[PDB]
């Protein structure tokens, strides 16, 4: 299954960003259809991916550790 | 079927917004993959949903009533 | 197959834009689920389409000619 989400890294942490292309490269390398750099969002300036496969971790409620 | 669209409420009216998370919560609660708050768009500052199921009303050409 | 991409015109050139609705109309007329006007991106201010069918050309690495 796929989902639109903030791609995460160890452990439960978003990827920050400035440029859309940075996030699109990151997200698509990880199987998403595309992604972009969301500014001033829930997790600050962070990468949002569309249709990211569920073998890739995502940000969920809770702490980044 | 699903479509990308402005989610609507009675009758043929968009949801205004400030924050992306507001729209993402609204859109996903209604079955969309995600959504965001479009600023300065066709209907002002309004929620846009990706892959919103067709059992949820959307904004179509015409008046909000 | 579909892909998220910059819709292109002859030859390997993006469509520039100001308004999201301009790009959404262009992209959806060409079979995409939606599109928007990306500002200050890889190709300047240009139209990005979601789920654009592969019978529509897209921007790929290289020169616009
Ligand atoms: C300023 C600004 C801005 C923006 C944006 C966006 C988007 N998509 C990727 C959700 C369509
Ligand atoms: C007003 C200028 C907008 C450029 C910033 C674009 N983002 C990187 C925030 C795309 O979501
Ligand atoms: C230039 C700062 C951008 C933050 C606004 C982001 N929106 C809420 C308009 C996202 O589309
Ligand atoms: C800060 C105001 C944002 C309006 C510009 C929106 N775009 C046309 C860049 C949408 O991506
Ligand atoms: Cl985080
Ligand atoms: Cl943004
Ligand atoms: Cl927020
Ligand atoms: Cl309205
Ligand atoms: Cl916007
Ligand atoms: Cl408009
Ligand atoms: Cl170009
Ligand atoms: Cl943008
Ligand atoms: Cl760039």
């Amino acid at each position: 299954m796929v989902r639109d989400a903030y791609i995460a890294k160890n452990y439960n942490c978003v990827y920050e960003c400035f440029r859309d292309a940075y996030c699109n490269e990151l997200c698509t390398k990880n199987g998403a259809s595309s992604g972009y750099c969301q500014w001033l969002g829930k997790y600050g300036n962070a990468c949002w991916c569309y249709a990211l496969p569920d073998n890739v971790p995502i940000r969920v409620p809770g702490k980044c550790r």
